């Protein structure tokens, strides 16, 4: 089962897919809707997220979470939250931002570039493989306007590089030094 936590997650993300900056920016309601304070929200908000990063840490066998409300603060990562019993549920998160990357071409040549990284990517085991993946990633990628192989990976799981490579057809790959991955075609819009 997803993930559940002690307040009204319905209430807190109206929308199906949320998205955060290091604002943290609680969800405009309506007007019918009383509210806690913000400050209230807000840390609503920040456990939700230390709470994930935990889940995908523990899904990566990673030994502390790459994604934290902290972290997410200090940074210019952007989140998507996917949500799905009263409290309502939490399916999945993927963060995205931009990095300046030493990438290699196809020469074997240096370039610095900038372009958008998928920095952390998570849906909950009970549901994993049942399309949720997709459909964040189809949101994150209209809203960001960005082409698919124009992406960095940051260290991509097995379970990732199938994923793209079904979803879209991403499947050759210019071997990197650093741990991120990218695709054929990524130099080309460059
Ligand atoms: C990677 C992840 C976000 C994929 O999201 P998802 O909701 O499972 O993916 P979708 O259901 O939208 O897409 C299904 C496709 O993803 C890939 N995939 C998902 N789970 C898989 C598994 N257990 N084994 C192999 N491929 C898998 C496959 O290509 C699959 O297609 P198929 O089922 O027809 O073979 C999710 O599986 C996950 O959270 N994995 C663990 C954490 C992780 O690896 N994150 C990325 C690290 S950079
Ligand atoms: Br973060």
């Amino acid at each position: 089962g997803s993930m559940e936590f002690p307040f009204d997650v319905d209430a807190l993300f109206p929308e199906r897919i949320t998205v955060l900056d290091q604002h943290l920016r609680p969800p405009a309601r309506r007007p019918g809707t009383t509210t806690p304070a913000r400050v209230d929200l807000q840390q609503q908000i920040m456990t939700i997220i230390d709470e994930l990063g935990k889940a995908s840490a523990k899904a990566q066998n990673l030994s502390a979470p790459i994604t934290s409300a902290s972290r997410m603060q200090s940074n210019r990562h952007v989140v998507y939250i996917l949500k799905d019993a009263g409290k309502g549920a939490i399916i999945g998160f993927i963060k995205v931002g931009y990095k300046k990357l030493f990438v290699l071409d196809d020469r074997e040549a240096h370039n610095e570039v900038e372009p958008l990284c998928i920095l952390d990517f998570y849906i909950h085991e009970s549901v994993q493989r049942h399309g949720h993946g997709r459909e964040l990633f189809q949101y994150m990628l209209q809203k960001e306007r960005v082409e698919p192989h124009q992406l960095a990976i940051d260290r991509p799981s097995q379970k990732l590089l199938k994923f793209l490579n079904k979803h879209y057809n991403l499947e050759t790959t210019v071997p990197q030094v650093n741990n991120f991955v990218i695709f054929e075609g990524f130099f080309a819009h460059q």
